[PDB]
């Protein structure tokens, strides 16, 4: 009951989906986290999380965006929770500024995308509760929405665990022993042994990863995000106000329509504060910048949602130098995965990532093209301790 054939280290977002697809396979799988997932402590909760498949940050995310969407449809039929919503993704900017919106509709087209162009004042039209510029221009994307992310976590949990998989909770990894032919742990109530290891901790990956020899730039990011008292005639999710991200002249903002009058929940992805995931202050509202960032684009975009802020939330990015995810084998240990740097946008990919964690760790290799992922690539700026 201390050795396994694989040990999953930080059991989240992406921690927990490779649980779930080892354990579908009947592989004896640990999977072992510092508290008690879904929790509010990482990068996972808030409820909710868009998932797109015409991707902004890159084409070359679409193949494992859609592949994500056919999993968390399976997820939604394997479980009681509710997993996804097709609320449609609304993407916007002013035309011919925004790179963001411009590689969304490219990305749209590449890959036979189904999406709505449209554009100023057309767009006010359609979706009473916004109001943009009559420069702006805009696509749609009907089929793609939100994703119910601590609902995810726990189905995957649930669904593992039936399946023979251990988890171990409240438990922090201190340590890690690799060796030639196995992997182990050590953790205050004890030390686990396996013959692979997949290493997901999140932003604590930017604090522990230098205890396997990696050197590799990653940058947590305290983000809050609010939900605000809206006009639910104009913002509701059963009125079909969608899940959107956009670019304005300062920055890209990430929003949801009110589910069951839980408010519209708005966030700026542009920017916040760099922090450390164990001294980061998890309070809204104590830098003036929470609160008096999302109202000044209410105000100017959806004034109908500016209304009583409900409920605050504060959550962390952990980002690479390009944005880009790294999903890779250790150089140096062939049976270590390494999943880390999400950069504030990779929950809509943990299902597709657990897939592609699972058969690194049982085979070395993946049927998915992870190379845009790569550990060892340069602008990673990754090198040994
Ligand atoms: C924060 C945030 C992120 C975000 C978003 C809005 C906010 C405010 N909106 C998103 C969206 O609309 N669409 C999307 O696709 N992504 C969005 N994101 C980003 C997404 O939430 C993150 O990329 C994702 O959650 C990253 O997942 P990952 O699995 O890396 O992180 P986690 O879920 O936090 O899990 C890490 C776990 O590891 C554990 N841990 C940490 N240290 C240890 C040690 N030492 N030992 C054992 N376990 C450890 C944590 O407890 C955690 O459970
Ligand atoms: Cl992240």
């Amino acid at each position: 009951s201390t050795h396994f054939d694989v040990i999953v280290v930080g059991a989240g977002s992406m921690g927990m989906a490779a649980g779930y697809q080892l354990a579908k396979q009947g592989v004896k799988t640990l999977l072992v986290d510092a508290f008690d997932p879904p929790h509010t402590n990482g990068s996972h909760h808030g409820d909710t999380r868009i998932i797109r498949h015409a991707y902004g940050e890159g084409r070359e995310y679409v193949p494992l965006a859609l592949r994500s969407q056919e999993l968390w449809y399976e997820l939604e039929k394997e479980t009681h929770h509710k997993i996804f919503t097709k609320t449609g993704v609304l993407v916007f900017g002013p035309k011919g500024e925004s790179a963001f919106v411009a590689e969304t509709m490219e990305a749209a087209k590449e890959h036979s995308l189904t999406v709505d162009l449209l554009e100023g004042d057309e767009i006010n039209k359609r979706w009473p509760g916004i109001t943009v510029p009559e420069n702006y221009n805009a696509i749609f994307e009907p089929n793609s929405g939100v994703l119910f992310s601590e609902n995810c976590i726990r189905a995957y949990r649930e669904l593992a665990e039936a399946r023979g998989a251990k988890v171990l909770t409240h438990t922090r990894v201190e340590d890690f022993d690799i060796s030639p032919d196995s992997v182990k742990i050590e953790t205050a109530n004890g030390s686990y042994t396996a013959d692979k290891l997949i290493v997901s901790m999140g932003a604590w990956n930017s604090k522990l990863l230098s205890k396997l020899n990696l050197d590799i730039p990653l940058q947590p990011y305290r983000q809050v995000v609010g939900f605000f008292e809206s006009d639910e005639s104009k913002y509701s999710n059963d009125i079909d106000f969608p899940g959107f991200m956009v670019e304005v002249p300062n920055g890209i903002y990430y929003g949801f329509p009110s589910f069951g009058g839980c408010g519209l929940k708005l966030g700026y992805h542009t920017f916040g504060q760099k922090i450390d995931p164990d001294t980061i202050n998890r309070e809204f509202g104590v830098y003036p910048e929470d609160e008096s960032n999302l109202r000044a684009f209410l105000e100017e975009y959806m004034p109908g949602a500016n209304g009583e802020l409900k409920r605050g939330a504060v959550c962390m990015y952990t980002k690479t130098l390009d944005e880009h995810f790294i999903i890779d084998l250790h150089p140096e240990h062939s049976n270590v995965v390494i999943a880390a740097g999400f950069s504030g946008h990779g929950f809509k990919f943990s299902s597709g990532v657990g897939e592609v964690l699972s058969q690194l760790a049982l085979t070395g290799k993946t049927e998915h093209d992870i190379s845009i992922f790569s550990i060892n690539r340069p602008a990673l700026k990754e090198s040994l301790q």
